[PDB]
């Protein structure tokens, strides 16, 4: 059970080691239309690769390939599509994306600039009355509003595909507070940020699945979407015991490599799935607790 592990691995120190077993026994799967030539510059980073048994697929006949997986969690029955940082040349292709995939939402877990370095293209509009148009894919993309809260900003995107002139809209959940390879500042936060993505709807499965990125895709996607699965196993058992977070996670590397980038990430996603379960089993109060903790204003 997770509490208890979370406590014995805190006392003797052995996180570095949890998380590198699950490194050792992480699946492995070929990549072979990621790595192609013509590809090259469609990848942000050459480590960091879809397998291509879960790739997607984009629906154009010239080029196919993004740097996006699916990761379908049979159990849970949730997916996510965990996807880079686009590039400057990949805006087209993640809002092509989006719209074949049918996605509501998408969830971004970094800064545009970090550490110094461009982490992500400027993919989305950010005034009113400059929209974009990405002339490869043929698609319009507006901003419709903007709520900035003190640590993420949720905007209301409309979408267009001017082929057919239909629209859609797409709601983007900006965590802006995430440091590169780090974890939130509390679990509160971090709790707090997943359920209004909860509660926009675009995790449902009326939508298709939400796409989740950051600078890579694999290190806060993979914190977010862990967390989420986990809260979402629990939910369906109200079985905190039976929910093994390693097992999920090693389920979802199954669909992506490098899925959490650091054992306190490890540590941070145990901390969220257990502050999470207090919801999950029937404490509806702390959720109002996460808001205030989390000093949105």
């Amino acid at each position: 059970e997770m509490e208890k592990e979370f406590e014995q691995i805190d006392k003797s120190g052995s996180w570095a080691a949890i998380y590198q077993d699950i490194r050792h026994e992480a699946s492995d799967f070929p990549c072979r239309v990621a790595k192609l030539p013509k590809n090259k510059n469609r990848n942000r980073y050459r480590d960091v690769s879809p397998f291509d048994h879960s790739r997607i697929k984009l629906h154009q006949e010239d080029n196919d390939y993004i740097n996006a997986s699916l990761i379908k969690m049979e159990e849970a029955q949730r997916s996510y599509i965990l996807t880079q940082g686009p590039l400057p040349n990949t805006c087209g292709h993640f809002w092509e994306m989006v719209w074949e995939q049918k996605s509501r939402g998408v969830v971004m877990l970094n800064r545009v600039m970090e550490k110094g370095s461009l982490k992500c293209a400027q993919y989305w509009p950010q005034k009113e009355e400059k929209e974009m148009i990405f002339e490869d894919t043929n698609l319009k993309l507006t901003l419709i509003s903007e709520d900035i809260k003190s640590y993420y900003t949720v905007r209301q995107l409309e979408l267009e595909n001017l082929t057919t002139q239909e629209t859609r809209e797409i709601l983007h959940f900006h965590y802006t507070t995430w440091p590169d390879f780090g974890v939130p500042e509390s679990a509160a936060s971090f709790l707090n940020f997943l359920f209004k993505v909860r509660e926009s709807g675009s995790l449902s499965p009326e939508h298709g699945p939400v796409v989740v990125h950051c600078s890579a895709g694999i290190g806060r996607s993979g914190t977010f979407c862990l967390a989420d699965t986990c809260l979402l196993l629990m939910d369906k058992r109200k079985d905190p015991s039976s929910v093994d977070i390693k097992k999920v996670l090693l389920e979802m590397r199954k669909f992506r490599m490098g899925l959490i980038q650091t054992a306190d990430q490890l540590r941070f996603s145990y901390l969220a799935v257990i502050e999470g379960a207090k919801f999950i089993m029937g404490d509806s109060s702390v959720q109002d607790q996460w808001k205030e903790l989390s000093h949105e204003d």
